[PDB]
């Protein structure tokens, strides 16, 4: 009578941590810190 | 009915930024801070 599923093993609780673990490298760019941002209305912006 | 000119793209307002961007190197000389400046009245300055 041990830890096998049939021999009393159904009595153990199931433990799970809900938090998800993100396994994507991602990317880090600072261009937006140095560049120029201008709001556009329509399809193209001319200068 | 999208953004092509012949399918309703003739209604988007054309936009322009009036300020003029200078595409010129320039040249930052620094002699004028050091040199001696005299105000002439005729054509030749003598000393």
């Amino acid at each position: 009578m041990g830890l096998t599923k049939a021999d009393g093993g159904y009595l153990v609780p199931f433990q799970l941590d809900p938090t998800v673990i993100i396994t994507s490298n991602g990317s880090l760019n600072d261009i937006r810190r140095f560049a120029r941002q201008v709001v556009a209305t329509g399809d193209v912006w001319h200068g």
